[PDB]
C-alpha cells in the first residue's frame, strides 16, 4: 500500500509440485542443496507484477467453465520496464547486501554487530513472506493467475534443474519444491563439496537472480516412509575432518 500510493495509484477498496524422482537406497555420501527464495527470485527474474502482465492467454489458470482449460498469462516483454513489486523486491534485496558487506568489516561494536545482525534478520524475513503476500487467498491483493504463472515458472526451472542434473550423471534421488538432494555414491567429504560448487555453479549460469547453496551433507541414508529418514548429518571442521551425527525425523 506504501508503495503503490507513493507511485500515484488507487488500491482496492477493502471488504506448487511434489517430484517423482527414481526409487532406490544408498547409504554413500548424501548431499543436500536448497533453492533460496524460489517465489521472489521468479518475480525478480522475469519482471511479473500487476501493471506489466496482461490475462490474455489459453494455458491453465483463468478462462469461464467452458471445459477444463483455462489462460495462464505468458511472460512479459525484456523490453517493458520494471514492475513496482520487482523494485520493493530489488531494493530490500540490495539493503540485505549492503548490511552484510558492512559486517564484514573488523573492530566493532558488539552492538553495532547485534544490530546489524538483527537488520539482516528483519529484511531477510520481510522478502520471505513476499509470495505469501499475494499467495493468500483472502490476501487484498490476491491474484490467481499470477500465482498460477509463479508456480508454472517453479515447475518448468524444477523440470529444467533435474534434467540438468540427470545430464551430469548425477542419480535424482529425491526434490521438493525448492530443496534437492543428490547421491554423490563417494566417501570423500571434499569430492562431494568440489562436485556440490561446480552444480551450484552452473545453475547460477542459467538464471542471474536464482541463486541455490549447500545445506546439508548426510554421509549415510535410510528410508522408512513417505517424509521419513534416517542420516548421518555431516559437519565439516577447520581441518576438513568432520563428524557423522545421526538424524531421525
Amino acid at each position: 500500500l506504501h508503495a503503490f500510493y507513493e507511485n500515484n495509484y488507487i488500491v482496492p477498496d477493502k471488504q506448487g509440485l511434489v517430484l517423482d524422482p527414481k526409487v532406490g537406497f544408498y547409504d554413500k555420501f548424501i548431499l543436500l542443496l536448497d533453492f533460496n527464495s524460489l517465489y521472489p527470485s521468479i518475480i525478480q527474474e522475469f519482471n511479473i507484477c500487476f501493471t506489466t502482465v496482461q490475462r490474455v492467454a489459453s494455458e491453465a489458470q483463468k478462462v469461464t467453465e467452458d471445459g477444463e482449460q483455462e489462460q495462464i498469462p505468458e511472460l512479459p516483454d525484456p523490453s517493458l520496464e520494471m514492475g513496482i513489486l520487482p523494485r520493493e523486491i530489488r531494493k530490500l534485496v540490495e539493503r540485505r547486501k549492503q548490511v552484510k558487506q558492512l559486517m564484514k568489516q573488523q573492530d566493532l561494536n558488539p552492538d553495532l554487530i547485534l544490530q546489524y545482525d538483527i537488520r539482516q534478520k528483519a529484511l531477510k524475513l520481510t522478502a520471505n513472506s513476499m509470495y505469501g503476500c499475494l499467495g493468500f487467498s483472502y490476501s487484498r491483493f490476491y491474484a490467481k493467475p499470477l500465482a498460477a504463472l509463479v508456480t508454472y515458472k517453479g515447475r518448468e526451472i524444477l523440470m529444467h534443474t533435474k534434467e540438468m542434473v540427470q545430464k551430469m550423471n548425477l542419480e535424482v534421488i529425491y526434490g521438493d519444491t525448492d530443496s534437492i538432494m543428490i547421491n554423490t555414491n563417494s566417501t570423500n567429504l571434499e569430492e562431494v563439496f568440489k562436485l556440490g560448487n561446480k552444480v551450484k555453479s552452473e545453475v547460477n549460469k542459467l538464471y542471474k537472480l536464482l541463486e541455490i547453496d549447500i545445506d546439508g551433507v548426510f554421509k549415510s541414508l535410510l528410508l522408512l516412509k513417505k517424509k521419513k529418514y534416517a542420516a548421518l548429518v555431516v559437519e565439516p571442521t577447520s581441518d576438513g575432518n568432520y563428524v557423522t551425527k545421526q538424524e531421525l525425523k
